[PDB]
């Protein structure tokens, strides 16, 4: 993180990395990449940075708002498949892919002469096989049986970016919600919401419509400076050219930087007792024991003597009449309750158009996200 180490100690090998992100969340990912001591270049849905083996480990462990961390193998222009072929085979694929690499190729194409994704997939695969076959001298040992190097060819305005996935499962899958679907807020979005607030763990936190507990869990992990990826694995741990010691060092660092003694006052409320039991279990799996206070709690029944807290909510919103009426009632009740809490700040992520009207006051700030809006009521 100092950024000052001689590059010799990481094998004299530097990588062009990228941390992908939802559109509109890249600035936050940039700040997280800077936090790790790297130099971010923020673009639409992508934060590029240079790094070594340790950067791969540390970014996978630590980024909370990124979708995945990839290696950028190369970037060039191509308007014919023969040009895509040659420029792809010119890259040093053998530096990344061992004899037994498994290397499937995914594709994306937008506003490009080369429009056919299946043809781009085919030609990139052709070229990579050509390259490794040449550089391993047509070894009979070349076979796709071992570690996984998921490749992507992405073409935008005739510019080709070739990447290798270092993460495996998307980073939103921290491990604490497995086998529970994706109806709730995406974990990366939940972390983004908390990071867009003023909240610090010295202050109370409340998610009044918490469901299975994602927002409180992400807040707790921020509050104790716990790496989001601490309890999961990454595909790049299986790559023979990345030493296990790099990952062991990154994980020891993550343990050392955590603040497990930071007290937390975090309440998650939901009307569904079964989802509250699920939330408690998810928090145990996240390594948070019973630090979070999950309650079966209707919005209208919340009372506190605590001051200077932060409410953060993202109520599930179905756009049909019954579901919309239930959320209107929720927003109205929130407004009534939080009026009694003038020292608190309130953040509500919703696509319900009449939120401000129903809550009863206009927001301090309205941040547009992906279409949903983050309504922010800044407190003292």
């Amino acid at each position: 993180s100092s950024g000052r180490e001689n590059l010799y100690f990481q094998g004299m090998k530097s990588f062009q990395l990228v941390a992908t992100a939802a559109s509109g969340l890249e600035a936050i990912v940039g700040k997280e990449v800077a936090r790790l001591g790297y130099d971010p270049k923020v673009e639409n849905g992508k934060v590029y940075f240079e790094g070594d083996l340790s950067a791969i480990a540390r970014a996978n462990l630590w980024l909370r708002v990124a979708d995945r961390v990839k290696i950028v193998v190369g970037v060039f222009k191509a308007t014919t498949f023969d040009e895509l072929f040659e420029k792809t085979k010119a890259l040093p694929w053998e530096d990344y892919l061992p004899l037994d690499a498994q290397f499937p190729v995914a594709g994306k194409s937008v506003k490009s002469t080369l429009y056919s994704v299946p043809d781009c997939q085919a030609i990139v695969k052709k070229a990579i096989v050509n390259r490794v076959s040449e550089k391993y001298r047509r070894s009979g040992r070349l076979m796709e049986t071992g570690a996984l190097f998921k490749l992507e060819v992405s073409i935008l305005k005739d510019e080709v970016t070739l990447t290798i996935d270092t993460s495996g499962a998307g980073l939103h899958k921290r491990g604490y919600r497995l086998a529970q679907g994706s109806a709730p807020i995406k974990e990366t979005m939940a972390a983004a919401l908390v990071l867009l607030t003023s909240w610090h763990p010295d202050r109370p936190f409340y998610d009044p419509v918490c469901g299975s507990g994602t927002i409180p869990i992400e807040a707790a992990l921020i509050g104790q400076n716990i790496a989001p990826g601490f309890n999961r694995e990454f595909v790049s741990e299986t790559w023979d050219w990345m030493p296990k010691q790099v990952w062991a060092d990154a994980r020891q660092e993550a343990e050392d930087l955590a603040n497990y003694d930071q007290p937390l006052n975090i309440i998650g409320g939901d009307i569904d007792a079964r989802l509250i039991e699920i939330a408690k279990q998810n928090a145990v799996e996240a390594g948070l024991g019973d630090l979070i206070t999950f309650r079966q709690l209707q919005v209208a029944d919340f009372q506190t003597e605590d001051e200077y807290g932060v409410v953060v909510a993202n109520p599930p919103y179905g756009e049909r009449l019954e579901d919309e009426e239930a959320v209107r009632q929720l927003y109205r009740e929130m407004g009534i309750v939080y009026k009694r809490m003038p020292t608190w700040s309130v953040y509500v992520l919703t696509s319900y158009e009449l939120f401000e009207e129903v809550y009863g006051k206009k927001a301090t700030k309205k941040r547009k996200l992906y279409r949903t809006d983050l309504y922010q009521y800044w407190g003292p």
